């Protein structure tokens, strides 16, 4: 097809929870739009200074009215954080999908989903290990190497609570997490008009996404398949071994 000049503003809002193919989608959207897409990896690797800003936003967000003046101050902060990006995925953004829809009325919405038990397994291996899991200690050691500490974990927890609309949450309780997952995904599909929503199951690939976005399928490029828990386990172990990201970054070309 013809090449057109795309606007550098949020065009795609992905409401999918972590461990549902968000990093592959981030990569896919960057392949399509040639501009950056937000993801937790953008925070970890490029903008750790954004952590406190996301924290402050989540703190003030109860004050959001489904526009009031308190709402506008928050919406302005959201726009500031996302300036220069063409899409959002992953925590901490995903819980804000409804607000992002108001801020970017011409953006389309995605929902990434998968088998709930596969999701929980993946989540426990990477994002939210049980407190008694020895692996949690390795994750914390690798996080230290990346310069992530208690503030990062607070952002992860608070943004999960915000997405699930819980004031507190037993993170070690599998049943609680699975119920929140199902209710979260159900609410997105109830909230977003079907014409503005595309639901993507893990493995769906380029075709329905490119159709929804009115773009050609990228020539000769496979749909990304990155960020498996096995790959993150390798990353964690290599970070612990070398004590730096930059010593090993070349060994993870598309993941980071
Ligand atoms: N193109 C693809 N096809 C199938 N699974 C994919 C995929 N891209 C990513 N995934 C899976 O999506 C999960 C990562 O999601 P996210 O980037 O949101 O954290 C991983 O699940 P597993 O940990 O079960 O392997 C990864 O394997
Ligand atoms: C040892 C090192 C590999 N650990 C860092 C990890 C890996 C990637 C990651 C991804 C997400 C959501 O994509 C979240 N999250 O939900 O906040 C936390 C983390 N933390």
């Amino acid at each position: 097809g013809a090449m057109i000049e795309s606007s550098t503003t949020i065009q795609v809002i992905s409401a999918g929870l972590p461990r549902t193919g968000t990093k592959s989608l981030k990569n896919a959207l960057e392949i399509i739009y040639h501009k950056p897409c937000y993801h937790m990896f953008e925070i970890i690797f490029n903008k750790q200074s954004d952590i406190i800003k996301w924290q402050n936003l989540i703190h003030d967000s109860h004050m959001i009215t489904t526009l009031t003046t308190k709402t506008i101050a928050i919406y302005d902060k959201l726009k500031e954080l996302l300036d220069g990006y063409i899409a959002t995925t992953d925590l901490p953004t995903c819980g804000f999908y409804k607000d992002l829809m108001n801020i970017y009325p011409n953006a389309k919405v995605l929902l990434t989903i998968r088998d709930k038990y596969d999701w929980l397994h993946s989540l426990r291996k990477v994002v939210l290990p049980k407190s008694n899991d020895p692996w949690k200690l390795k994750i914390e050691e690798g996080d230290k190497v990346l310069g992530l500490n208690s503030d990062f974990y607070k952002l992860t927890e608070d943004s999960l609570k915000f997405a699930f609309q819980k004031d507190d949450l037993n993170f070690d309780d599998d049943q609680v997490l699975l119920e929140c997952y199902d209710e979260y995904n159900r609410l997105v599909q109830e909230t977003v008009p079907s014409d503005r929503l595309l639901v993507l199951r893990l493995g769906d690939g380029w075709e329905p996404l490119c159709k929804f976005l009115n773009v050609e399928i990228p020539n000769g490029i496979d749909y990304p398949c990155v960020n498996s828990h096995h790959q993150m386990t390798q990353l964690t172990e290599q970070l612990i071994k070398y004590k730096s990201l930059d010593a090993i970054i070349h060994m993870f070309p598309d993941l980071i």
